[PDB]
């Protein structure tokens, strides 16, 4: 109903084998989505959601050797859980099975009967999809084609907070289970909630090809750095559950102009330190051969400045942060595009300034079509 995350994305790492790539998980592969207000449990629709992504190659073609390290969009499985969280389905046998869709890459099998009327001119698309359709598809779609594929799940609502979870059900919800905090606030703030759940959901950016034919395969490496420029260590996290990651490499969508990724995700820095830092979205187009994508330098960089200039922090909501074109190692010095502005608003204010006084003031030609957006829900 509201299209918008709940809480965080529990992150689980699935590996190529059969087994998850944490194999101490498979047993305990528990999350909680706490902070859940009251509110939470009236909402008409709640659904679960997995986000699948698959982390690897740019394609599935033997003979060659293909970049590591790509996240490319696979599919998304939602189930009503409306029930559960109304107090109304509440069981721990029930293992809820999450039927799974896939991206539409049924491009192959039809293809074998079409005869006397070939006029068609159209080509393959089955993994330029962003995670997003797939995810509003099996919102929809109920039931899923699945085709004997998903995640099975036991779903249990919990009353009160972490406390009433882990003293009445502590079997249930061990403390290595996996917490995630509702994007958002609960109805009882405690004096003293002490948050610096910052969310960066990277919701889009479009960039241009230049003279290259081929849509860019651009991974938005998002780094958090400080006014020096230096990588944050720990800033970002994928989500629930998982260890935050200096640099969260988005998905790298298969020669999609215009990239969605909506990867809502975690950046906790010290509140004191998100007070002198700032997050740099770094872009690289990721090509399908291995030596190209090293060879590859990032054609453009955007970043966002935590703090806004009046001493106060990100403001919540949405922001269209601009890809950077031109020097890579001005666009690497902080010293040099934090001086530049981030955001359109930020490059708004400062030609506007830059109007009324006409002193060295010529706008800068770098100020690329090329922009990034992210939806900031500062949890404070």
């Amino acid at each position: 109903d509201q299209s918008t995350f709940i809480s965080e994305n529990y992150l689980i790492r699935w590996g190529s084998n059969g087994m998850p790539k944490e194999i101490e998980k498979l047993n305990n592969l528990q999350a909680v989505f706490t902070d859940l207000s009251s509110m939470d449990l009236i909402r008409p629709r709640v659904s679960l959601v997995c986000q699948i992504v698959r982390v690897g190659h740019m394609e599935l073609k033997e003979g060659k050797k293909h970049t590591c390290g790509l996240r490319r969009p696979f599919g998304v499985a939602v189930m009503d859980i409306t029930d559960i969280i109304h107090g109304k389905v509440d069981d721990e046998e029930k293992q809820h099975f999450i039927p799974f869709q896939q991206i539409a890459m049924e491009t192959y099998i039809r293809q074998r009967q079409l005869i006397m009327s070939p006029l068609i001119t159209s080509h393959v698309i089955g993994e330029n999809e962003p995670l997003t359709s797939v995810l509003n598809k099996v919102i929809a779609a109920k039931e899923v084609n699945h085709k004997g594929q998903g995640l099975w799940v036991s779903l249990k609502l919990l009353p009160g907070d972490l406390t009433q979870v882990q003293k009445n059900f502590s079997h249930l919800v061990d403390r290595s289970t996996a917490i995630a905090r509702k994007m958002g606030f609960p109805e009882i703030i405690l004096p003293g909630d002490v948050r610096n759940d910052i969310y960066v959901t990277l919701i889009h950016g479009e960039f241009d090809k230049g003279k290259k034919k081929t849509p860019k395969n651009v991974e938005v490496t998002m780094s958090v750095h400080d006014e020096e420029g230096k990588l944050l260590e720990k800033a970002i996290h994928p989500g629930a559950g998982y260890e935050g990651i200096s640099e969260y490499k988005s998905v790298v969508y298969y020669q999609v102009k215009q990239p969605c990724w909506y990867e809502t995700v975690k950046v906790s820095i010290a509140i004191e330190e998100v007070t002198r830092c700032h997050i740099r979205f770094t872009f690289r187009h990721r090509s399908s051969q291995e030596t190209r994508d090293k060879s590859e330098r990032a054609f453009g960089v955007a970043f966002v400045k935590l703090m806004n200039p009046d001493g106060t922090t990100l403001q919540d909501g949405r922001h269209d942060l601009v890809v950077y074109k031109g020097d890579n190692k001005k666009m690497e010095d902080a010293k040099f595009y934090l001086t530049l502005p981030g955001t359109k608003m930020e490059m708004e204010e400062k030609e506007l300034q830059a109007s009324k006084n006409l002193v060295t003031f010529t706008p800068s030609k770098d100020s690329t079509k090329d922009s990034f957006q992210i939806a900031t829900l500062i949890c404070s």
